[PDB]
């Protein structure tokens, strides 16, 4: 066996950001642990984590992708000509540009590792044999063989998450975000199950890549998708989605899955609908990837929903065992499993305790045209607070009227407490939305108020300008109660 | 004769927002004065102002419909297919869009007028009579007929700029701006003189509607474009233009230019360089249009390059007289004029005074790719500052690899006062940079040190991120000077 100051299992966003910052900011010698040096079948995640294998990094590239079948119409607005009917998106390209970008990607990390004394890898399966001990296995199965026994003096746990899929009949038949990643050719018709950033994302991407006569369909089981983002932009996002051809269903199930006889999908509904379909992608959620730790061994406890159960400083309830990330089923971001690992490396190695701020963390959404969030929505402010302001803009932006695009209306929204003007919470939809709302997260840090907002000074012409344009509420909370206007006392 | 709390010259960006604000929050007379009704020959500017007629508004459509030579071609990258030789920039088709969306804001301000009580408008050219009375005339000839004699409580000047025209033979053979915006085809070769930011916006705007066989050619008479500008910035948008075709003329300038006879330009450069165009564009500069206004008769001080004297509060000499926006020579951006239009009518009508803060005003530059800029460079902070401390991030985004366009180096740039770690400035090239640095614009006004950024968690992925993940300096100015690493005293 060897000794190790740190073991990580999972070379993923906050596993590296741990292990390399350990190793190169505090001289710890770290082992780190991945069942595979590059993207795709059997594991798909691999080194460099679900974000750079199957998650952030392609899916941006392939929304990138899907953005052309918008961009080549719009030009005609702004005097572009060419053959509307020579046009064909080409998936088989698409996917092969992506995977040499990931796999670049992958060798560089394995490049990282080479080059960086004291940080080592290791190919294989982790998990627990004692509070001290990481076993590294051939495969997932505990009874495969034993490639290294690792002796740690702390072990982080950052193995991440895994799709959910729902036991119905015909499951079989239906795949989710990781084989969506390396379909062989793009479906002509497809399923999206579920109504939050994945499935939304993937409609968008589909829609843009399917053959002649295709057809996207989006399924959410309850009223209203992307639950957790603002209403309005919730409400504008169907509606924009449906614009550009996607059909939304709403209130809507599969219960059972079938084949055709030509191979492809039928889908029954809980409500008794059908629809056929050449994919099924189901998105319906994200779990912790705890089942091969093997955690029973040591007795790290989980939540209820199965995470594993962590304070605000990543410590389970054994001493020298930390958990970061979306084994941790809490804020399933890139950028957070970062600063979690960040943290909890300045904390054990650097002696001076430092906590992941869960609150104001701006986040987005690359559906076509996408989202910028960071802080509350207004239904969750007026529960905490008893005067709460909102301030809308909505509209069409010029270029879009001429790009023949009308339905695209740009949502920029504040929520403030209103008795001091302090920002709560910033929300936008339309174009560059993800690039806005970084230095807002920012601005939200340092406890900006919206005088700080409308009294700087515009960028013009822009659509972030309207953040800094708006000095009148639109309407308030007081107390829970909805109104236009501020009672007269 | 008619008597008003408020006359207004000039119904541009500045004297509107003063006009409406003192009818509408003060309840005053209101009178403002301009040329035009509508955009176009022969004065050009008219009612909404340069910006709306020929400047921000119609410059930014006129980008936006150039970035589609760029989205065609880097589509291909990511799968789409078409017939590359049916491609088209139909040139009229651009300007007759931009026409009609002029037009419509152009028709907009004719309501706003009309619905508002004690706002009024009068067609003609404004001029000083006396202290408390503005002639309107039918011409900027004082000696054209009188069509209103306008009394007036406070007068405000605010009549924005003009194009400069160097004094050459031949430049009745050259153009502005102005009737760049008006050409009735696209020229296959043409000329852009200056350096500035509408010499380099014009040149993208040219280059993708150039017909076959064009050259767009920039000349500047200095060694380096875009002074004023970061350095990095500077060198990088001068790689970025050439790569896309655009020829970089340094340290050259018109000496003259001839017809020739088949209507082209033959340009004489002080070298004894010759080059033939179709349009010579000069962007040299803009001054102040005083000239007309007859300032003379009230005596109305000018500063030594032209423009309108005023103090922090936008008074002239003159008790009753006050003049904003590009007429003072300052800062030539539109919400800066607009700013100065509100503070100044808050002074006056609301005796409470308010001044335009000229510092960290955040501004784009609209070339391909794009600049965002706000607050100081690294050469002027380190002659402020005693240490300051420059962060740098250049390199080629992902997308850009796989678009084909490789020479796309994505800049951020952030400059502290390194004693305190204070941002002085932020400056960023690259696609979506105008966007992102809105919000950096209220960052400084909060005095965000470098930590803020850096403690922001960041929104993955975008360029917007950079800004949160640069902890160690690349380099210092020590003392006014250039090092690596801090000197050991
Ligand atoms: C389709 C999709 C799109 C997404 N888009 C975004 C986005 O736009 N922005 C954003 O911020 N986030 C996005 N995410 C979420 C983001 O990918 C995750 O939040 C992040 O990757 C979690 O990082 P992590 O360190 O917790 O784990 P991961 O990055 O998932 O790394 C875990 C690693 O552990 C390995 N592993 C698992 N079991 C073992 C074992 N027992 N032994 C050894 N190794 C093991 C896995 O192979 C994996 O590489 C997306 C996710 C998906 C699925
Ligand atoms: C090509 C170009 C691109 C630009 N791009 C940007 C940009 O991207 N972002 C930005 O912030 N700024 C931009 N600007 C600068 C911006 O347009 C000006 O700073 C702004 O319009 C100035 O506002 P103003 O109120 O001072 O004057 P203006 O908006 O110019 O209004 C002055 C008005 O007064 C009228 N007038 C003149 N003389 C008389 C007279 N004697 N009697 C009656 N009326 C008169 C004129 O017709 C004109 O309408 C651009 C300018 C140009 C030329
Ligand atoms: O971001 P999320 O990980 O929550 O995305 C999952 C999406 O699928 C929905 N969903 C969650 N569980 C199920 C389920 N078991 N069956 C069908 N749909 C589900 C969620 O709806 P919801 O948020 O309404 O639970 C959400 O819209
Ligand atoms: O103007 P400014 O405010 O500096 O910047 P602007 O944004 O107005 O752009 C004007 C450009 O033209 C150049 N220029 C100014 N005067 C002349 C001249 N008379 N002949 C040729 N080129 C000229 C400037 O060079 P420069 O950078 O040297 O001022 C600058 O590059």
């Amino acid at each position: 066996s060897k000794a190790f100051d740190l073991v990580v299992i999972g070379a993923g966003s906050g596993g590296l950001e741990a292990g390399w910052n350990a190793a190169t900011l505090y001289g710890k010698r770290v082992a780190v642990v991945d069942v595979q040096t590059s993207h795709g079948p059997p594991f798909y995640a691999a080194l460099g984590g679900t974000c750079v294998n199957v998650g952030c990094v392609p899916k941006k590239l392939m929304v990138t992708g899907a953005q052309y079948m918008d961009h080549l119409r719009e030009s005609a607005g702004f005097g572009w000509e060419f053959d509307g009917s020579s046009v064909k998106a080409n998936w088989k390209k698409l996917i092969a540009a992506k995977n040499e970008a990931v796999l670049d990607i992958n060798k560089s990390y394995e490049g990282m590792f080479n080059d960086t004394e004291g940080l080592d890898f290791f190919l294989g399966w982790g998990s627990l044999e004692s509070k001290n001990v990481v076993v590294v296995r051939e495969t997932a199965d505990p009874k495969s063989a034993v490639k290294e026994r690792l002796q740690a003096d702390h072990i982080l746990l950052a193995t991440g998450s895994w799709p959910q899929m729902p036991a119905i009949p015909g499951i079989e038949h239906c795949i989710s975000s990781n084989e969506a990643f390396y379909l062989p050719e793009p479906p002509r018709r497809v399923l999206t199950v579920g109504g939050g950033f994945i499935s939304v994302e993937f409609a968008g991407i589909f829609n843009a890549y399917k053959p002649p006569g295709g057809k996207v369909t989006l399924c959410y089981r309850n009223n209203l998708i992307l639950r957790g983002f603002d209403e309005t932009i919730r409400e504008e996002v169907t509606k924009q989605l449906t614009a550009n051809g996607i059909e939304i269903m709403t209130n809507e199930n599969p219960a059972k899955v079938s084949l055709n006889t030509d191979g492809s999908k039928h889908v029954t509904f809980e409500s008794g609908k059908t629809l056929d379909v050449d994919v099924v992608m189901m998105a319906i959620g994200r779990i912790p990837r705890t089942n091969d730790l093997q955690l029973g061994n040591v007795g790290v406890k989980l939540t209820p929903k199965g995470g594993v159960q962590v304070d605000e400083f990543s410590r389970t309830n054994v001493p020298n065992i930390y958990a970061i990330g979306d084994i941790t089923d809490r804020l399933m971001l890139t950028p957070v499993a970062i600063n979690e690992g960040a943290a909890l490396v300045d904390t054990v190695f650097g002696n001076k305790p430092r906590k992941t701020d869960h609150t104001r963390v701006a986040s987005a959404v690359f559906s076509i045209p996408p989202i910028g969030t960071c802080g509350l929505i207004e239904e969750v402010a007026a529960k905490e607070f008893e005067k709460v302001a909102v301030y809308m803009s909505s509209f069409t932006p010029l270029m879009h009227n001429i790009s023949g695009s009308k339905y695209k209306k740009f949502v920029a929204k504040i929520v403030t407490n209103h008795s001091d003007g302090t920002v709560l919470g910033v929300h936008l939809l339309g174009d560059g939305a993800p690039e806005i709302i970084q230095a807002v997260g920012v601005c939200l840090r340092l406890n900006a108020k919206i005088s700080d907002f409308y009294n700087t000074i515009g960028v013009h012409p822009t659509s972030a300008e309207e953040l800094c344009s708006m000095r009148t509420p639109s309407y308030y909370y007081v107390k829970g109660e909805k109104m236009e206007k501020l009672p007269d006392s």
